[PDB]
C-alpha cells in the first residue's frame, strides 16, 4: 500500500476547526491521519478575539501542534484564507516539520515586502463587505481592527456553493475575528531561510468570491509556487461546496510527496 | 396555504445551536419561522460552563427569546434531552407563549417530585458512560457536577446512526457542561399552572442509546403527554441521523396545533 501522510489543517478568519468536517472523513478513509487545529479565539477556544491582541497569540495553536510531533515526522500543512499567513508564520519555525504547504483559496505571502503585503493589497480592492461589521479594539499592542461577517456577505461572497444546511451552519458559528493587518505591519519580514525553503502548492477555486483568480495570479507572480491545482465550481468556503474535489487536489498533492 | 408556526429550537447538553442546521433549513423551506437559541456556556458562547452555576442562567437565553417576541405570539416549543427542562422552565414562567411543548429525546420532569428526578433517575440507571470525563466545580453555593463527553461513548450512544462527517462536526464542537443537578434538587417544584398547563407531546427516536425507550415510558407514565411520536431508526442526535423523519413529526405537531 502507499505510505499515507498526516495533514495539519488550518481554518480562516472568524471560523474554526468545524469547517473540516466534510474533509477530514475522506482523508481518514484513504488512511491518512489529520489534525484540525482550532486557532485563538476561533470556534470553541474559549477566548474572545479581544484578547488575542497578536498574531502569534493568535497562531499559537498550530505552533503548538507543530512543537507536540514527535521526532521527524513531516506534515502536509494546509492553510485556508487567512491561514495561508498561519502557515507561512509556521514554517518560519519549524521549517523541517513540513513536507509541503498548501494555500488553498489563501494568502500567499513573501519574504521581501512586510508581512501584511498581500492582505493590504487584497483590502485595497476588495469590493463590499456588505453587512459586515467593523469595530475597533484599543490594546497594548496598538488598535486591533475587528469584524464580524454579515449573513447577507457570507451567503454571497463565501458560501454561494454551498448546501444551504453548511450556510446555516456557518450562521451559527461563526464569530468576530481579525486579520491582525497592524500587526503584521510592524513584523519583521518572513525569512527565505526558514519560510522560503519549505515547498508550496496552491489550490484554487475557480468561483471564489473573496480570493479572485487575479489577485491568485498577482501573489504567485511575487511568490511562486510549485504547482497550481484548480477546483472548478468551487466557492472560497471549497471544503463545504466542494470537499471531494479537494480531497481529490490533496491526494494528488500527497502521490507527489511522497519520499 | 395553511397557517404556518414559529418553532423555536432548544439543544441539549454539552452541545449547541449547531445540532439544528438541517433541520432549520427543512423547516423554514415549508414557510415556518425557526429560532436556534445557544443557551448559556454552549456552542460559541462565550462563558465556560464554570461560570454558569444554576440553571436558570444556563436558560437564560431561552426566556429572553421568549420575552422579546412580540405580543400574542405563540411558539411551539422543542426541547432536546436536558432541553427538556429548559422548556418545561420556560413554560412555568411564559405559558401563553407556548403552543405546545415538544419534549424531543428529552426529560420530561413533573409538577409532583423535585426538578431533579427524572434526571436523578437516568443517572441510577445508566451505564454507558464510557470514557466521559465527570468532574465538580466548587461554587460559593454549593458543588456543580460537570461532565465532558467521550469521543467513544458519543459514537456508540449518541451519533451510532449519523454520518461519519456528523459525528466529527461533534468531536470539533462539543463542550464540558452540566445537568445542574445539585441546582435543579434545590429549586421549587414546576408548577400545575404554569407548566403543567401547557400542551405537550413527546417525539421519541427508536435507537436512542442514551434514553432508552423503556425510560422514556416511564417518565410519560409518570407524567402524562397528550400523543407520542416515534421516528423509526433515529439515533438520539435524530436532528442529524434523520433530519427528514423529524421534519415530518413537527410538520404533523403544527398540523394538529394549528393557528
Ligand atoms: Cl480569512
Ligand atoms: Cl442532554
Amino acid at each position: 500500500m502507499e505510505r499515507k501522510h498526516h495533514f495539519v489543517l488550518v481554518h480562516n478568519a472568524c471560523h474554526g476547526a468545524w469547517i473540516w468536517y466534510k474533509l477530514k472523513p475522506l482523508l481518514e478513509s484513504a488512511g491518512h491521519r489529520v489534525t484540525a487545529v482550532e486557532l485563538a479565539a476561533s470556534g470553541i477556544d474559549p477566548r474572545p478575539i479581544q484578547a488575542v491582541e497578536t498574531v502569534d497569540e493568535y497562531s499559537k495553536p498550530l505552533i503548538e501542534t507543530l512543537k507536540s510531533l514527535p521526532e521527524n515526522e513531516e506534515v502536509i500543512l494546509v492553510g485556508f484564507s487567512f491561514g495561508g499567513i498561519n502557515i507561512a508564520l509556521a514554517a518560519d519555525i519549524f521549517p523541517a516539520k513540513i513536507k509541503v504547504l498548501v494555500f488553498l483559496n489563501a494568502f500567499l505571502p513573501d519574504t521581501t515586502h512586510v508581512p501584511s503585503h498581500v492582505l493590504d493589497k487584497l483590502m485595497e480592492m476588495f469590493g463590499g463587505w456588505g453587512d459586515t461589521e467593523f469595530s475597533s479594539h484599543e490594546t497594548r499592542n496598538g488598535t486591533m481592527s475587528l469584524l464580524k461577517m454579515g449573513p447577507k456577505f457570507m451567503k454571497a461572497r463565501l458560501y454561494q456553493n454551498c448546501p444551504i444546511e453548511d450556510y446555516e451552519l456557518a450562521k451559527m458559528l461563526h464569530r468576530q475575528g481579525s486579520f491582525f493587518t497592524e500587526d503584521l505591519s510592524k513584523k519583521e519580514k518572513f525569512s527565505e531561510e526558514g519560510y522560503g525553503s519549505v515547498q508550496r502548492v496552491y489550490v484554487m477555486s475557480s468561483e471564489d468570491k473573496i480570493i479572485p483568480c487575479d489577485f491568485i495570479r498577482w501573489m504567485i507572480d511575487n511568490f511562486n509556487v510549485s504547482k497550481v491545482y484548480e477546483i472548478d465550481g468551487g466557492d472560497h468556503m471549497v471544503m463545504l461546496s466542494k470537499p471531494q474535489k479537494l480531497f481529490d487536489s490533496l491526494s494528488a498533492i500527497a502521490t507527489d510527496y511522497m519520499g
